[PDB]
């Protein structure tokens, strides 16, 4: 049952990968807004970062169900 | 035949997504207390960060059992 | 009997997971380098970098998902 | 014979929970280090964060083997 092994395991590496690509975009945004906080140090920019991360996990939550 | 492959793969993708988003809920706290230590330079908030990552991680470990 | 197959298969599941997460960790570690750069210096040129770097990380990740 | 699937799912659930906790450890290390370079902006901490990130990725590299 190697067709089973091959199909299943190659497809799986694919999905782990894609999901990562997404958690990476998000993280990216977290990093850029975080850099903005670094440059300015603004409770404002921090509430911004909060709202972002919140919409990001809103997105993930969404996707994880399907 | 293939219908079983289908079912297994989907449950797999889901599991990934669940685990990832749980990580993202964690990354969240980590980012925001990080932004705090950015803004106030707190040695106390440094401790708060260390403490919170410690416990967050332990709460990560306790899922793998099962 | 069955247990043999099952074992091998889970094994390579854990394998592919380990490999892809080490890749994400390499991306993240670059991210941390330029981010700390911003911490110590606070030059915005560095924010232009960081943008470019995240972008090419997610770029290559899309590129890998496309086997 | 769905019980095959049953075992397989529990196992993978496990496997992934675990791989994520191993990466999370090194992130925590990197966050301890980053917070301390925030307080004290020393190239010392800089080069030393490089070293730790390094230990982590290689630990995980050999691990795939």
């Amino acid at each position: 049952m190697e067709k089973f092994k091959e199909q299943l395991l190659e497809e799986v590496k694919k999905i782990v990968l894609e999901t990562m690509t997404k958690v990476m975009e998000h993280l990216e945004k977290w990093f850029v807004t975080l850099a903005e906080i670094i440059i300015t140090k603004s409770e404002e920019k921090l509430e911004e970062l909060k709202e972002t991360m919140e919409k990001s996990i809103e997105e993930l939550r969404k996707e994880a169900e399907g």
